[PDB]
């Protein structure tokens, strides 16, 4: 006996399921807390019951509060429960509903009806004692057992007792720093039976390696904090306003697995950081002192796919690969014999959200994992930069009674995690999507980011599929986290900045779910998301089209690859459509700001479109666009770059081109992000998805003697499709940078920050001021192709229409010329001005932008070849 579930449980006397008006007429409910029913030979009926009830038809339907939370079965007929039910009871039980037609009951909306919870999860202490307390409505029985140890076997066993669907038990203060596991007796669905499932704690705060026990420690003992720890609000980067954020995307292991001036037993996790003088911490601290605000950390938290247990790690001889040809496919199969026992992985597998990963301590027993992430911290603020965690709410490494990289599931099973109307666990997401749509999951995130913020004084946070979240979950996450305060939790929550990756795909679209936290629906909310609009028109094309697509700075009609995209007409008018979302991006990627488009006609940012018709623009203020080119998904700028141009362009050309995307990003209103490597060339010689490809394609080299071209083809399982066209990249020596060119790139880098952060024109914080400063000079059907004009006016004359932002500076205009020769364009309306380059370009250690000139008599701005120019009027 094994039935689907296509019958909703949605509240106490309310059953739903899509079954015709006749059979409606004989629905019978049947529970047997054994889980020993099964069809009678016959099948005219259910067999092995405890009890049965008939359901009567409800004609009035699904209530508003079901249909609005439960959208998609809002045209499922009800079926009202009888008030003699003990409701309690039954769903601790094997349940089907049936009429000859049976099936299961999906249980979270009686759940949380009945049973949603705002006490004490977790463990609690207090000066003589410590209390455990586990959600878990639908469990016969919970239990604790205690080990002494890691390893130790188990010394103790205590009952716990429910109330109102939480289980609860108070031991002794000596319970503190205890190891333990939950043995919990559930129904299983995906087995038909009721299991003894031994289950971490939801709320833990540490663990052992591998999550294989629960750590009872207090989170608040002074012996977790690192010196001074209390005083760190005090010493936290000052920042003024979220329009001054620039973000750097980067890997804890990557900072330093290859970090010879880290000690070799710190190289990989979070101790590395502490070493404020290897060559890793001088380099964020170089960036830091440019202007760079935040550095936002793959995932950090308890995540399956990399061992804790360090002996068990495996690794490549580098010296034999190091041997082997540039475009040779050896490197990867050394690599992929292993990648599953390797130290690596990005982490986007959850397990337990508010425990620092334990391959990344050094020791994954014990209080090391949480002193070590705080000190982290710590050294990232000593160094003038606020830490942003990549946070993964959106779905679990795994679900069942079953391993132990199954927590949530174990526990309450079919609640956590979304089903769909079969009942069947999503997948969406990768495996196991979770249902933040649900009570006790919302309530779960949302105490997570709390933990974070307050445990390990967090500083932002980058939600992983946010169009899988609720947006009714971001917001309250919001307000939670920035109502905190300094004098009730420690920390200065009016600064805590969100932002996401709002994708809009598969069970959670058009609001089927309930209003998801999509790019569209998040307009108007202050939370950040990535604008694709503005990567896709830069580099061209997209991450799963033809890779050979040209772009706006990959050549597209300037310097045509020979890939075949259309009559040169087509082509120049694609170039200038990429153009028109491009420059909506750079002003905040706003739906109300007024572009003239390549027609010629005045469109709002909402009114140019994707091609599935959707907004460019979408948002309501510049904070809620994060304008990026690169990140760790799919190809590195400097690798997209090597494949899109044509391939006879030099490495130095191609550096410029480099310049040109990191450029357009960090003069962009909005927030800027830069995927780490962005300012040395990165490349993961073009690996397109290199989350398991190990150190040896994720390399991070800051010696800079080299940037990871050309190491071998990448990983056949995701790349192999596109050997062909990597091959002979990797194997020319042309397109392999050396050290001068990684150097050149860095200080390039660090200027053009400089140039955002020496004027608050770049940084506009409202959309009225973006509207009312922001032109673009080089627009319609006659624009010159591949230069893009973008003026920023401040507050000049007597008794101006505006305030003055700038002490130093009236006006600004930055010219962007992707063109591989010089350009002069005249903008009249900027003639007889006193515009001069700007004195950081002046001073550049790039020869080419210091020819750079304004003529004053005809508004002449004369821009070298693939180059961006910023020039000023100075006050
Ligand atoms: O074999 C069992 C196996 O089990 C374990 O492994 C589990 C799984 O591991 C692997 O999965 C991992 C991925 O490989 C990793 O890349 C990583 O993926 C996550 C990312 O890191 C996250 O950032 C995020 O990314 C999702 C998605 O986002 C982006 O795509 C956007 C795009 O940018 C937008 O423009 C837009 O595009 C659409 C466009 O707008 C439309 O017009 C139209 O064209 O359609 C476009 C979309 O089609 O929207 C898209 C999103 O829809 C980004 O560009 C893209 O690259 C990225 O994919 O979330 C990722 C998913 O989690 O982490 C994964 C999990 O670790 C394997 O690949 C899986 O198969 C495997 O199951 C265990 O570890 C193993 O040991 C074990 O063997
Ligand atoms: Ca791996
Ligand atoms: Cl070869």
């Amino acid at each position: 006996f094994m039935p689907d579930a296509r019958a909703y449980w949605v509240t106490s006397d309310l059953i739903a399921w899509n079954v015709g008006e006749l059979e409606a007429q004989s629905v019978c409910l049947y529970a047997s807390r054994a889980a020993a029913m099964s069809l009678s030979p016959s099948n005219g009926g259910i067999q092995g019951y405890d009890s049965k009830v008939e359901l009567q038809p409800e004609s009035a339907g699904l209530p508003e509060t079901v249909t609005q939370k439960f959208p998609f079965i809002s045209s499922y007929r009800a079926f009202r429960v009888p008030s003699s039910v003990d409701v309690a009871s039954l769903v601790k039980c094997q349940l089907v509903v049936a009429s000859v037609d049976v099936t299961g009951l999906q249980l979270p909306g009686v759940l949380d009806d009945m049973f949603a919870y705002t006490g004490p999860l977790g463990a609690v202490f207090s000066e003589d004692s410590v209390s455990l307390h586990l959600w878990a409505p639908t469990a016969q029985g919970v239990s604790v057992c205690f080990f002494d140890g890691p390893a130790g076997p188990a010394l103790e066993t205590v009952q716990l007792k429910e109330s109102n669907g939480v289980w609860s038990v108070t031991g002794p203060r000596e319970w503190e720093n205890r190891y333990y596991l939950y043995e919990v007796d559930v129904y299983h669905p995906t087995k038909a039976q009721v299991l003894k499932c031994l289950a971490g704690d939801p709320y833990a705060r540490s663990l052992s390696a591998n999550g294989a026990r629960t750590w009872l420690v207090d989170i608040n003992n002074e012996t977790l904090k690192p010196a001074s720890w209390d005083e760190l609000a005090d010493e936290k980067p000052k920042l003024d306003s979220f329009s001054d954020i620039t973000i750097y995307e980067l890997h804890i292991r990557d900072f330093s697995a290859h970090d010879g001036t880290v000690d070799s037993d710190s190289r990989g996790g979070f101790r590395a950081f502490a070493y404020q003088a290897s060559a890793g911490m001088e380099h964020l601290r170089k960036l830091s002192d440019a202007g760079l605000t935040h550095v936002h950390l793959l995932p950090s938290f308890h995540f399956a796919g990399v061992d804790d247990i360090k002996s068990n790690w495996k690794f490549v001889d580098e010296c034999e690969l190091a041997t082997f040809p540039p475009g040779s496919d050896m490197q990867q199969a050394a690599v992929v014999a292993i990648q599953e026992e390797d130290p690596y992985n990005w982490g986007y597998n959850p397990v337990l959200w508010g425990v620092p990963k334990g391959s990344y301590a050094s020791d994954p027993d014990g209080p090391s994992r949480i002193i070590e992430y705080r000190q982290m911290v710590q050294a990232l603020n000593r160094i003038g930069l606020r830490v942003v965690m990549d946070v993964v709410y959106n779905h679990l490494d795994s679900s069942g009674p079953c391993g132990i990289s199954s927590v949530l599931d174990k526990i309450v099973p079919g609640y956590y995690v979304r089903r769909d109307t079969n009942g069947q666990i999503e997948n969406s997401a990768a495996m196991n999507n979770t249902a933040s749509e649900h009570f006790m999951v919302d309530r779960l995130i949302v105490d997570d980011l709390l933990n974070w913020a307050v445990n390990y004084k967090v500083d932002g946070f980058r939600f992983d599929l946010m169009g899988h979240i609720m947006k009714r979950t971001m917001m309250r996450a919001k307000s939670a986290l920035q109502s905190l305060t300094t004098d009730a939790h420690g920390v200065d929550g009016s600064k805590i900045y969100l932002y996401g990756a709002g994708w809009d795909f598969a069970e959670v679209a058009r609001n089927q779910r309930g209003i998801n936290g999509s790019q569209l629906n998040m307009s108007g909310t202050g939370i950040g998301s990535f604008n694709d609009r503005i990567r896709d028109a830069i580099n061209g094309g997209n991450p799963f089209g033809n890779p050979l697509q040209q772009g706006f700075n990959t050549g597209l009609f300037l310097e045509p690859n020979g890939f075949y995209q259309g009559n040169e007409a087509d082509t120049r008018r694609s170039l200038a459509t990429y153009a028109d979302q491009i420059q909506i991006g750079l002003a905040g990627n706003l739906r109300d700001y007024v572009l003239i488009s390549h027609t010629g006609e005045a469109k709002k940012g909402s009114e140019i479109h994707t091609f599935d018709g959707l907004p460019v623009g979408y948002t309501a203020s510049p904070i809620e666009t994060i304008n990026y080119v690169s990140a760790h998904d799919n190809e590195t700028l400097f690798d997209v770059i090597s494949v899109k141009t044509p391939m006879i362009l030099s490495v130095d050309e191609r550096c410029r081109i480099n310049h040109l995307a990191s450029s357009m990003m960090a003069l962009s209103q909005g927030i800027p992000f830069f995927h780490a490597g962005d300012e040395i060339l990165r490349s993961k010689s073009i690996d397109r998805d290199s989350y398991n490809s190990g150190d040896w394609f994720n390399k991070l080299d800051f010696t800079y003697e080299t940037n990871n071209w050309g190491v071998g083809l990448p990983p056949s399982e995701k790349n192999e499709d596109n050997w062909p066209l990597m091959k002979p990249r990797l194997e020319n020596p042309s397109f392999k940078p050396a050290k001068g060119h990684i150097l050149a790139a860095l200080d390039s880098f660090v200027d053009i920050l400089k140039i955002r952060y020496s004027s608050p024109l770049f940084r506009l914080s409202t959309a009225n001021d973006i509207k009312q400063r922001v032109r673009f000079h080089n627009t319609g059907p006659s624009l010159v192709p591949g230069v893009i004009v973008m003026g920023i006016e401040d507050a000049r004359g007597e008794s101006p229409e505006m305030a003055q932002l700038d002490t130093n500076f009236s006006y600004v205009v930055t010219v962007f010329n992707v063109c591989p020769h010089e350009v002069s364009m005249d903008i009249p309306a900027l003639a007889s001005m006193g515009f001069e380059l700007h004195p950081v370009q002046v001073n550049s250690s790039d020869t080419l932008v210091r020819k750079s000139a304004y003529e004053a008599a005809t508004g002449r701005f004369t821009v070298p070849g693939r180059t961006v120019s910023v020039f000023v009027e100075p006050r």
